[PDB]
């Protein structure tokens, strides 16, 4: 199993809980849509003038957990890493002309978890994988 | 609407994502079972020698989000506050002889979000409430 596949699974989860820090280091956590997820990282959006946006802009550190009980599997992904805002200039090199992903080009602001380490767990099958972003190991 | 009711809803969500801090202030987030939730706070368990446990013991600051798509409602609760370990001595004053909650008395360690502020949102009905723990307002 490889990262392309883990990230495809994550992308299909559609939604994750993202934990970020304010200027006092206090934790905050909310659901956000996973716009895309692949070998390059995890992409999501938020709006300027939201606290999620402020927090990410003030401190790149992020943790995310996502879970799917879609189909007959129960799948959990946990990631800890760093997020940055990204513009179309960068997105084009990742998504290019692919029609499934044209919506990502700009209102909203896209961010990317560009570096980190993660854990993928299929609970019903007892399969655990650890991986990095920005290198997958079956435990 | 009052806190007893919000917390009953939360308790029925069964599971939340809890975000905590390590000694470097880095965020971490995982699912944990909501053992109980009421006017006194939100109770959950973890084991010694887990990172969740270490983190909570090192820094009380916690954020939690929980979501239910049980029934026809879509319900989101977000809480930011502080958690502490609690022993049976304390739990008895909260749960007493109530048979539904005897399992809470001790292996595991119970914690309590004893203070904080929260947001309850029924997305399909457009109803938003803010509240505190340790005082509910319809927005
Ligand atoms: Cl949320
Ligand atoms: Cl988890």
């Amino acid at each position: 199993m490889e990262l392309k596949d883990i990230m495809h699974i994550l992308e299909d989860m559609k939604v994750g809980v993202f934990a970020t820090l304010d200027e006092y280091g206090n934790p905050h956590a909310r659901h956000a849509h996973i716009t895309a997820a692949n070998e390059e990282g995890i992409f999501f959006m938020t709006s300027p003038e939201t606290h999620f946006y402020d927090q990410l802009m003030g401190d790149q550190r992020v943790a995310m957990t996502a879970i799917s009980e879609e189909g007959y599997l129960i799948q959990v992904v946990r990631v800890e890493g760093t997020a940055r805002p990204v513009e179309n200039d960068y997105l084009k090199t990742v998504f290019a002309d692919n029609p499934y992903y044209q919506h990502i080009y700009k209102t909203m602001q896209v961010f990317q978890i560009y570096a980190g380490h993660g854990f993928y767990h299929s609970l019903t099958q007892g399969h655990k994988y650890i991986f990095s972003i920005g290198e997958v190991r079956a435990l």
